[PDB]
């Protein structure tokens, strides 16, 4: 297969069904502050934007910090067991490995937690570098994720590509000059932005579109 040298995958929504786990803690967080919780389409509608901003988009601004820590605690308590990945992704990772391409990830709910989760599933060592979120800070650390990951996996290979689902990964990869392919795993709400510089990007509906796009 005419695969690249390294493929950076998303680890939040493209790698696992975080929806189940997130909805669990999401319900707890809002209920903890006396706020209601809409069920149903909220599962997919919370997939896409960062939980911090998603919660802020749900109306939380003042007691947002309280709900955030509640979400984190509940997610760290039960959210880890409310996830899975057995589907086309499994054989995909195997086939990609067969082609001789190096795989890595640059997106995380929390790096320490990601280390645990990926270790639990047993796909941790199947990736070269696991990165995404070292700490929740300020400024535009949107590029540093991929940037720092690359400096770790150095030297830098000729062919690099990202696989995501959101404008966050497509913009970051393009910011460093790395091509990317977005999938159609979910359907969020914060899809439409005002500042859209990057309009062109390949879209993979099913898992088979990924393999052929990557060239495995």
């Amino acid at each position: 297969g005419e695969s690249p040298q390294l493929v950076i995958f998303d680890l939040d929504g493209t790698l696992t069904d975080s929806a189940r786990g997130i909805v669990s803690s999401f319900r707890h967080a809002l209920n903890h502050i006396g706020a209601p919780v809409p069920e149903g389409d909220l599962a997919t509608h919370i997939v896409g934007p960062p939980m911090h901003e998603t919660l802020r988009a749900m109306g939380l601004g003042e007691s947002a910090e309280e709900a955030i820590v509640a979400y984190r605690a509940d997610y760290s308590a039960r959210g880890w067991a409310m996830n899975s990945l057995f589907d086309g992704i499994g054989p995909l990772l195997a086939d990609l490995r067969t082609a001789g391409v190096r795989l890595a990830v640059a997106t995380s709910k929390a790096e320490p937690t990601a280390r645990r989760i990926l270790r639990h599933f047993g796909i941790e060592q199947h990736f070269e570098v696991i990165a995404g979120a070292s700490t929740d800070g300020s400024r535009g650390s949107k590029v540093d994720v991929l940037a720092h990951a690359l400096a770790q996996l150095r030297p830098l290979p000729e062919r690099l590509v990202m696989v995501g689902d959101r404008s966050h990964d497509v913009d970051g990869a393009a910011a460093h000059g790395i091509d990317t392919v977005v999938v159609g795993w979910g359907y969020g709400r914060a899809d439409f932005i005002d500042k859209t510089s990057t309009t062109v990007v390949t879209h993979a509906a099913t898992i088979d579109e990924l393999r052929e796009a990557l060239g495995v």
